[PDB]
């Protein structure tokens, strides 16, 4: 039976308490990037003009 084994319960707890940290700490780290400029493009974000820039005479 052994009565006293309330520190097993500290030992245990804390190991798995500190342990899920790692884990959320571990993806939580990766994570930053993945959203921070995902890239940012914008080939069609400029104004329309389909005209020469100038004209030597009229065209």
């Amino acid at each position: 039976a052994h009565p006293p084994n309330e520190r097993t319960h500290l030992v245990i707890l804390g190991a798995i308490l500190l342990a899920l940290g790692v884990a959320l700490t571990f993806i939580f780290r990766l994570r930053k990037g993945r959203l921070l400029d995902v890239k940012k493009s914008g080939i069609q974000d400029t104004n329309s003009k389909k005209q020469s820039d100038t004209h030597l005479e009229e065209t």
